[PDB]
């Protein structure tokens, strides 16, 4: 059966994997709506985390009945961490009673921090969009290799 | 017959499930109504409750004769916690005696926190509702699966 | 007779069906008054509940015979729920003992909120109209396909 | 007879409809009146109501012995809906206890509200005359066409 | 029958379809609109939502009683998340307690803000037009190829 | 009959039609108005809309007996997009309580934006006059054409 | 009897007529009065609009007994839209709540642009006044005339 | 009949026909007013627009009852769009805010933009005049002739 | 019929043609305006565009029923690319809060750049005229040649 | 079948290929518009780099039946990088709280950067038109050729 040792392939188990399907979709779910809040953005990344679960184990080989995406890839870990990063907040300051601070924006400590921000989350949505999809980052028992180990209850 | 052991296959038992036409239903029941209520809202959330109970038990698997909603996936269970909270409460202080507190607007600690919880339930009532229905969260034996063992009293 | 069980075709089934007739004439109904009431907008939404019933079932087919209105399509839907929402409440407090708070209004938490939510649901009600009633909406056994089993019993 | 299926050809049968002589006659008895009243402009919206019902039906085709005003089309439409509407409401609030707020017009929370909406009803009344009366708008069987069944009970 | 295994013929599955028709009337209702609001570009980036569904399954093949629009091609993709992102928001914060603040655009935070947003969605509502509708973007069984399988239940 | 399937003659559908007579007449309607207003220039806009219907379907070919509008060609549907869109709104903003804000318009965000708003309005109105009647736009079956089917049920 | 067809004739039907005598007397109603009202300007449009009909239909030719004059020739359509047009509006703002803004035009946003406007509708009401009498606009049986057809009802 | 169909006789057919009536006085109506004006000048091109339209078609060749004018000829084409293009713009900035600005001309960015671009349309005007009238320009059956084609329906 | 492979004949199908007619006509309401603008000039370009389709497909030969003009040739694609680039833009930059920024134009950076933008659209319009027109870019079965396969289902 | 081993035949596999059609196409899309915006010079380097896919594997040879264009080629690849550089970005800084930065250009850091930016990619957007088109750059089965392995699962 699949019997893993070697850590240095151990760096493709927990939180990297998912399906093309589930990934690009949540993306949309996130994209298509305003930021000047924090339920869509929060939930967002809290959305794409309920997916980067695990699939590989060390005992029952990666499937030719399936085709998963690995999370933390070429362009996906680096611009995907980057991108539910962009979101990370903002200098959110509602100074009020009820009434907002009356001479609020006169000599203020914010403005384009949240525009900027906004900026951030939505293009890097899209370059995603495309290079997420392709081939920069998607893998499968085809790809999903190098010198593995298969030594337990036997079945070949 | 269906003899469940492993754990990391439990995230999908419990207050994880329903039916499309219960769950849709009870959602425009909810966004039917004015956001100046407590009755409306706080009933609201114990109605989605009332669904949200257990199907996929140790022994007797999915059956091919339904099509369940697991309310715990892609965007039900994120947006579904985030807009049934979104009710959570708010600065509710009706400050009188019989007749409500005389200069109680004048320098007072309240007024857009209703406000702005409404758009909060609103608005995420409708891109649930899209979301929800399409593929984002169904599920029934053909998609409840990972590799799960069956082996108590003979019936296949 | 009508056999369904794939889930991807039950997104048009409850909650989702009405007649040209009755839903543009529940909209006259509503736009011809005031909006400084909570009877008529309140009541307004709870009217086109009582239409956004069911029609398709499990086995018997839409008919030839009519031509019902998908009340959660193209412009409809998104606009509609949008619309009845625009009257969702307002910051309704009456501070009052039997004369109304004497400086009520001096330093106060609401004004433009009535008359802006009256804007919301006044025009919307129009671009509805339009959109409502030519084709972006409506759909009868001609529109209402995909791929739909037939198998319980004979009438062909 | 007339006998009608295809649903495009739906929207001009209930509140589209009326007569040269009804409908102008009910405008100039709206026009000729004050506007701080309620009394007037709501119950002149409710006047063209009554007027706003239905004419040709699936089977008996419009008549050679009749000219009618279809109130759904050009002009009339959208600048009677927006018509109809100026006389929304208003930021009504006479806080008074018997003797209206001393001090209410202060600093208080409307003025030219009342006064602009008046303006609207008004000018958009007139305009709506000439449009209303001269093409834009009218119809009868000459006009009313485009591709319509007629197969009940013989009469040719 | 069809059936698809090999990953790279899966980026035309999920939320990249549509029909001329669908899509073209509904960037209609969008652009004939003000933009100083939240309910109609927000709401329109939720219709096409509704649109952006899916069609090519990976066992019954695109027929030819059909052509739908790839809703993630040349022109229509990129400008069109650009579009639909042109009304992402604005520094919307109408800083008041029943009155705007008063000297709130004396040294303020937003102005061109609102301004130039409204240009963005605008223009490029309708370089989209042509391109979208010409052939930059559209499909069907004719240009939907590469190299795929069709294996399962005969039918041919 | 008529029987199209290819999709590039598609381009003129719906709309993209109307008539000379109705369309014309739509926009002297507006040009004779004021552009410090709504109501008008609004539902101008939406006006049009109600004529932006459809004519040519894919089995009843266009008649000799008629001669339509194409809304969407040489100079009507730039124009007319930029047209309507001149229109589109503008930096409205009238902080007030009662009192438009005193010192308004010491260091304020807006003037000429309304002004010029209305030169765009206003000459186009015109430039299209001309345009929009001679030739530049319109057609009927003599120059609709290209290479299209006809056969369903007979008739010629 | 007249029966046309050919659209290229049809550029002088409707919103294209009237008669030496109303046109010119309407225009002197206007000229003799103050550019700093509304009343006035607004309605003098209007004036001239309910005699901008039509005359020429497709069945009773132009009649000898008789000369109306072509609103949309040579200097009038070209000069008449620019001169209505002069009066569209201006930058009016009443600043105010009773009183006026006390220092309303310190850094203020108008003056000539109300001042400009009158130069505008004033010198070109009377460099129309000569052109649009003369013979620069008119028409009749005359003048009307290309390639007409004339086959109904018998009546040389 | 007419039958056309080389090319290269088909420089002449739209955009380049009028009148020795038509053409002359409307440049009168240009050249007799001030060059300070956008009302004029601009209205002007679009004048000569509206008689910039077509006469001779590919079947009913150029009358004996007839003589036009070819407007892009020899000395007009040329210099009529030289002349019309002279009053192309200017250097228009009007910076102000009620008062132009104070010191706008001290280090400004023009002058005699404005009065050389006067220039331009003036004499141009003139030279136009002579050379327009004559014989520069001027054609009719007589010397509307090449090679062409006539073999449609028989009349000669 | 038809049956192209040959690459090197393929540099005349999309984006290539249009007509006589449609071409020049467009040409013409470009240049009769006002260079100071973004709506003329810009909407300008996307008019020509519309026109710049394709016709000669790889099946049905060019017809001898007409005769299309090829946007991409002799002087038409360098000078239509270098004329409806003239006006790709400027230096705009109005900087302003309501009032234009005061001393703007003492130390700034534009003034000839929009002057000179005229300049390049403007007269190239019009050389583009006599060459356009002529026969440097024109087309048809008679020149639209090479080495042309044909061989699919038989007429001839 | 084709089995590849040597990596010096690897230069041509991924992110240098595309079609005619596709590729010139798209250039059009971009040239037709201005340089002063980032949504347009942005998405539309991302549009090219949607088309920069790959096509001939290591197994399935170039096909006969098909003729690509290798972007990474003669003209192409350094003027494309180069082309599709030129919009890389500008000294882009819009020094403002609401009112753009009073006295920013007197002693600024930019003007002739955008100015020549847009220099860059306009005339580069042609040169290669014509180069691109032409032999420069395209290839097929017949022209993607040196000593390539043909050794998998048999089929010649």
């Amino acid at each position: 059966s699949y019997n893993i040792t070697n850590s240095n392939q151990y760096q493709y188990f927990a939180a990297v994997w998912a399906e093309p399907t589930p990934m690009l979709n949540q993306c949309v779910s996130a994209l298509s709506q305003s930021y000047q809040t924090q339920a869509g953005r929060d939930t967002v990344r809290q959305q794409f985390a309920n997916l980067l679960s695990t699939i590989v184990a060390p005992n029952q080989r990666f499937p030719d009945t399936g085709f998963r995406v690995y999370v933390n890839s070429a362009v996906i870990k680096p611009l995907y961490e980057a991108l539910m990063k962009s979101f990370d907040t903002r200098n959110r300051i509602i100074e009020t009673e009820e009434e907002s601070r009356p001479s609020a924006s006169e000599v203020a400590n914010a403005t384009q921090r949240v525009d900027d921000a906004t900026v951030a989350i939505r293009s890097q949505i899209q370059l995603l969009l495309n290079e997420l999809s392709n081939g920069h980052g998607y893998m499968n028992r085809a790809e999903f290799e190098a010198i593995l180990p298969w030594t337990t209850a036997p079945a070949t």
